[PDB]
């Protein structure tokens, strides 16, 4: 599925994100919007060997088990085809793992380089929520 924006902000509101951990909404639309262009079927192969999932792009190396990353782990006890529903469930409860690690949003490169710092509050202008 292909989200729009306004209605990816009020799935990702009605799950829990706004403010979690401190990071207001906006800062969670930007980076789908920049990892995966608000596709849930996304899939990205790292040069490691690992593949990166969903609309969060969440990363086979320590998070979800796709059976083709050896001596990965799966810390969020899930297969990674789980995070390419249209229930976009499995996947933003992966991420409040990721965002308590301790390294916070910093885990999203693409978070890091195009919304980190920015007036990430325009990505959620206009919607109803
Ligand atoms: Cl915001
Ligand atoms: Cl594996
Ligand atoms: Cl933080
Ligand atoms: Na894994």
């Amino acid at each position: 599925k292909v989200f729009g924006r306004c209605e990816l902000a009020a799935a990702m509101k009605r799950h829990g994100l706004d403010n979690y951990r401190g990071y207001s909404l906006g800062n969670w639309v930007c980076a789908a919007k920049f990892e995966s262009n608000f596709n849930t079927q996304a899939t990205n192969r790292n040069t490691d060997g690992s593949t990166d999932y969903g609309i969060l792009q969440i990363n086979s190396r320590w998070w979800c088990n796709d059976g083709r990353t050896p001596g990965s782990r799966n810390l969020c006890n899930i297969p990674c085809s789980a995070l390419l529903s249209s229930d976009i469930t499995a996947s933003v409860n992966c991420a409040k793992k990721i965002v308590s690690d301790g390294n916070g949003m910093n885990a999203w490169v693409a978070w890091r380089n195009r919304c980190k710092g920015t007036d990430v509050q325009a990505w959620i202008r206009g919607c109803r929520l």
